[PDB]
């Protein structure tokens, strides 16, 4: 067919890197009357984005036509898919015209298409480089109306543009957004927040009289750990890099941070999403069978990721480390409940006979579920800990794609409250590291003192740095 030739020839044009040939083949198809489908359009947008814009004379027809091709795709009502948005975005990034990036997003919306987060990036980061705060806030308002949630890079851009234009109101609001959506901040956002609090504008914003009643009312109302009523106090901020002790006490100022509740209704929603997500990947009958088993067992104070407890920091599966963990979890259980061990059936059948007999004893005591061949254990230990409302014992770093499906609002908060990690020393052996008695999140106290935590990969490996910003 003629459409299958365009497909065949554009495939090679990208793989060569010839944009001029892809643009010739584009026009030939219009002069031949051949309709372009999803696939054809995506390859052109990608191919066009291999071009750069000229430092000397007007930009090259690869990028210029790229946007025209995109505009035409939308006009034609060719359905965009995830490769469309990626390509249109990398076209916008190479072009580096924030104004034109923002047009694509406006077209998408005009034609009933839901823009992606990566669509907004070129516009937002361009306007930020340029210092055009008003345009950045336009892009932001457009995301909000499109219900596309920013992540940390977009929020940091918004923060920095707000700092650049002395807009203390936007700094405040953006800081609350970081609290709400990100919780702990990257190193570059952390440095940026420190600069804000040390700056003249920050020194010069505030109020020395305020209604203590309305603040306290706002603290109750927000769920705790913030009030949202604006900057309080006056004068220079004391801004110190510091740490929290194990009880959430700031080492600089002695403020004890608060522990923020989780709403049990959000937990039930999450439980249902786990079930849905798991059923999509596991054999449905396997996950059902586990849920039915779980309904007939328990109660549990803890759930163990048995593969991770056998393997973390080991050359091969350590039954010693699994068993030591089981024993320690049982010892801290107020009634000495055995923890529920989730482990692959292949690993249940350990080749030292007393260990195999113990694994079978645990099963017989209602405290071991052997997951079937082909299963991903993670769904099982997550579903169990969530549903049994108990501790989850795993050092899984949660780098896997699976965990990205769980979202970045509820699940990180839940994890903080439920996750136990093991650590081992030469001197002392194995230790359980329990959930902290405070929430590791940006906090704003009732007198307007701020504590801002840095994000780290593992906070047992890394001593987590915090900012303490307190009026002098
Ligand atoms: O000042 C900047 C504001 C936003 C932004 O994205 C940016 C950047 O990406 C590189 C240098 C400076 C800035
Ligand atoms: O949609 C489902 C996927 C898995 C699963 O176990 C399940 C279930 O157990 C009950 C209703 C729906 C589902
Ligand atoms: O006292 C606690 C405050 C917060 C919190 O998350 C917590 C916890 O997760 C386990 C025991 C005590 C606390
Ligand atoms: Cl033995
Ligand atoms: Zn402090």
């Amino acid at each position: 067919s003629p459409e299958a030739l365009l497909k065949q020839k554009l495939d090679m044009c990208s793989k060569k890197g010839d944009v001029l040939e892809a643009l010739r083949l584009y026009d030939e198809a219009r002069r031949n009357g051949v309709q372009l489908s999803q696939y054809h359009y995506n390859v052109l947008l990608y191919v066009c984005s291999l071009a750069e814009a000229a430092t000397e004379s007007s930009p090259n027809p690869g990028l210029s036509r790229g946007f025209d091709i995109f505009k035409q795709m939308i006009v034609d009502k060719v359905v965009p898919n995830e490769a469309t948005f990626t390509n249109g975005a990398r076209l916008a990034v190479a072009k580096d015209d924030p104004e034109m990036a923002f047009d694509m997003v406006k077209q998408m919306k005009a034609f009933g298409i839901q823009p992606r987060l990566r669509s907004y990036g070129p516009a937002l980061f361009g306007f930020c480089r340029k210092g055009d705060a008003d345009k950045a806030y336009e892009v932001d308002a457009h995301m909000v109306e499109s219900e596309v949630v920013p992540e940390e890079p977009e929020l940091a851009a918004l923060l920095k543009v707000s700092m650049d234009t002395k807009n203390a109101d936007k700094v405040y609001k953006t800081l609350q957004r970081l609290r709400d959506l990100v919780r702990q901040v990257s190193k570059s956002t952390f440095d940026m927040i420190e600069e804000w609090f040390k700056s003249e504008v920050a020194t010069k914003t505030g109020v020395k009289k305020w209604d203590v009643k309305k603040i306290r009312d706002a603290v109750v109302s927000g769920g705790g750990g913030w009030h949202g009523q604006g900057w309080l106090g006056t004068g220079k901020w004391n801004v110190k890099r510091t740490e929290m002790d194990e009880n959430g006490v700031c080492k600089c100022c002695k403020e004890k941070l608060v522990c923020i509740d989780i709403n049990p209704v959000e937990t039930e929603t999450f439980a249902a999403s786990l079930t849905r997500l798991a059923c999509e990947r596991e054999v449905k009958a396997n996950f059902n069978q586990f849920q039915e088993w779980l309904e007939r067992h328990g109660p549990f104070d803890a759930v163990i990721d048995g593969a991770n407890m056998g393997l973390v920091n080991q050359r091969s599966f350590s039954f010693f480390q699994l068993n030591n963990t089981v024993q320690r979890c049982q010892q801290i259980s107020p009634s000495k409940r055995l923890p529920l061990v989730i482990l692959h059936k292949s690993r249940v059948n350990a080749t030292y006979p007393k260990n195999r007999a113990l694994l079978e004893k645990w099963k017989n005591a209602g405290a071991l579920y052997a997951t079937p061949p082909g299963s991903n254990d993670d769904w099982y230990w997550l579903y169990a800990a969530v549903s049994c409302k108990c501790l989850l014992v795993t050092n899984d770093e949660m780098r896997d794609h699976l965990f990205q499906l769980l979202g970045n609002s509820f699940f990180p908060r839940w994890k903080e409250k439920h996750q136990v990690r093991i650590s081992v020393t030469r001197e002392d052996g194995l230790k359980l590291n329990m959930p902290p008695p405070y929430s590791i999140v940006i906090q704003e106290s009732e007198d307007g003192t701020w504590h801002v935590p840095m994000s780290v990969e593992d906070d047992l490996q890394t001593s987590r740095q915090w900012l303490c910003a307190k009026r002098s």
